[PDB]
């Protein structure tokens, strides 16, 4: 009787019909696979709004113990959950042509490395022929692909010395190609890393938007890229009136020295936000979840943390939450929180 | 400065950027049309869900005094408001090709009748290709001189069976409104336009919630798919009979016999019939066997037909007031005014007088 999603044949329509049935009180949905079951209580994420080129994207959460999130647009749907400490994504596009392109895109890196246990890292899912979704275990995929080390060393810069709606204006770099499932996952992880700190949904509701910009980084250098990006925002007449919002230049790839992203440190405060100061750049590739979250952390004042399980660790470790109490207090205070308010 | 929509150049992106900014607390938006200005307080409609072929469509309302509604999908947006008692829609599609097709579609009937005030009935809005169309349906029907499409006896009493009358258990306001799907099926061979279908669905849902605080009891979820069924003739009674039979014989519809169904098309049936339904065929406790079914036109020029047929499905009879949605002749009004009809509809959705409004 309880609604279920069969991960051996999950398509866009399966995910859409289930998620579109989720009311304001949530819905129990059983995730099923061979040897797997999980009963998740799914609710609409009412804190975050997303448009990708004006396409509305809705987020859904499980309970904390469910370790499950979803993304739903008209063109694609994502189910992401943790199982035995690994993050697994089911990515399903509605259109056959786009689904085939996405499947080829994710399958391609596994062509040169046709090592054992490929299905556990990546699998094309078919109707119970062309795929209806792809399964990617990012933890297993990175072990098989043996990708070069990407990190956050010196990925920040400083300038010299009702919840509030805050727009996070993401701009697709000129000449870059980004995928909606990948961009929205970065946005969801970025928003959830903020709300997990000091009950911050009471103070802020993040509204992500994605457009294309004519700006392109003049070189592979991230510092120069960010200096040029912030300058392009100040010189854009169409951005006038939105200098107090947060901005990200996004791309699929990375910068020189495998830098995943970069941002102006401690550049956003709800009372003094101005002059496009709260800006950064971020990769959006699937294999590096949490980069936008890490850069958004720096924009909100978080410094690098000493714990290897912290989102703000200087090395890329795949963790998506702030653990540093000092960072948590800095971020929350920049969003209007004070200790007397509690969590 | 207060947000505004300039109706002299309103595009899909104008409507989408404004409506997507509407938070839980609503937003003031000034509608501007040269010297005309209306401040509307817009809020998200959280009572109704809509998918058209799995495309999510969100509804927005103004305050009661604003007389304004909006529709937003990824592909299109609609602003509909009343001006001097006339229903005016601004319809904007995102894609240039689709906007051009929609503009040509709505302009075409006016090519055989060039009126002096054609702009007051229909206008392509620019800023070389239109960004939206303005249609004043009341003025458009006067210029186009369409045949008087009516309801006549647009209902069939739902069949009954002899049975000992069981006591009705007095129920309470549910802790959560009951989700009732309104499964709309695009008739085989019919073409329907998303802005038109969603306007019929919005008017249908709003006609129910306006009665006895019914959003406490029901949250309507409209969905649209295509069916292989097509009416075997122009006759609406025979078409409805065949449609309900096609639902019962469809293995894919098994398990959803207790929901509400509409066969939708763009056109009408014989004798200018706009739609037809099984009268008093939906009750939240006894809904079954696809009984709660009807058929409806979705063309823009007949707003409220789906609302009228949904009224009959929920038990409403024809009303004597020409301003009632349930008047026996099509009059363009979108709300139930008959207290008898209101009580019948609300009782079929779980309401009782002790619950109040
Ligand atoms: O729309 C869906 O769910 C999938 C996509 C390819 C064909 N069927
Ligand atoms: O086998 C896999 O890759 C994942 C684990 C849970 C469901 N499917
Ligand atoms: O293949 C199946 O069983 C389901 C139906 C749509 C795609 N997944
Ligand atoms: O998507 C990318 O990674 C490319 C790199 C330079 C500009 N954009
Ligand atoms: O931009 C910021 O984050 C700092 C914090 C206090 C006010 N300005
Ligand atoms: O809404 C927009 O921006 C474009 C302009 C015409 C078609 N859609
Ligand atoms: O004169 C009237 O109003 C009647 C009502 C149904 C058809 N014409
Ligand atoms: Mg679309
Ligand atoms: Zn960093
Ligand atoms: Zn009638």
């Amino acid at each position: 009787v309880t609604a279920s999603i069969d991960l051996q044949s999950v398509s866009y329509t399966d995910l859409a019909t289930q998620l579109n049935d989720v009311s304001d009180f949530g819905k129990m949905i059983i995730l099923k696979d061979n040897g797997f079951n999980r009963q998740v209580h799914v609710s609409m994420d009412k804190r975050t709004k997303i448009q990708l080129d004006n396409e509305n994207v809705r987020l859904f959460n499980g309970r904390d113990k469910d370790s499950t999130n979803f993304i739903l647009g008209d063109e694609f749907a994502v189910l992401r959950f943790y199982r035995n400490g690994e993050s697994i994504s089911y990515i399903a596009y509605k259109e056959a042509q786009m689904m085939n392109e996405i499947a080829e895109f994710y399958a391609a890196p596994f062509k040169k490395t046709r090592a054992i246990n490929e299905k556990e890292a990546f699998e094309c899912i078919y109707d119970s022929k062309y795929p209806v979704s792809v399964k990617i275990n990012v933890d297993k995929a990175k072990k098989i692909l043996n990708l070069p080390e990407c990190d956050y060393i010196n990925d920040y810069i400083k300038t010299p010395q009702e919840p509030k709606t805050v727009y996070v204006i993401c701009l697709r770099e000129n000449g870059s190609t980004v995928y909606p499932n990948e961009v929205s996952a970065q946005m969801q992880d970025a928003a959830n890393s903020v709300y997990a700190v000091h009950g911050l949904k009471r103070y802020v509701n993040l509204h992500f938007v994605l457009y294309t910009t004519e700006y392109a980084c003049p070189s592979g250098n991230a510092d120069e890229g960010l200096d040029g990006f912030t300058a392009s925002l100040k010189a854009n007449p169409k951005a006038e009136g939105y200098d107090d919002q947060i901005y990200f230049l996004i791309r699929w790839g990375t910068w020189d020295n495998n830098i995943l992203g970069i941002s102006w440190l401690n550049s956003y405060n709800v009372n003094t936000a101005s002059d496009f100061k709260a800006s950064g750049m971020s990769t959006t590739q699937l294999m590096y979840p949490g980069v936008m979250a890490h850069e958004l952390g720096h924009i909100l004042g978080a410094n690098h943390a000493d714990d290897p399980k912290d989102l703000m660790y200087s090395k890329y470790t795949g963790y998506l939450f702030h653990l540093s109490e000092k960072n948590m207090d800095i971020i929350a205070k920049n969003l209007g929180w004070e200790i007397a308010d509690g969590d």
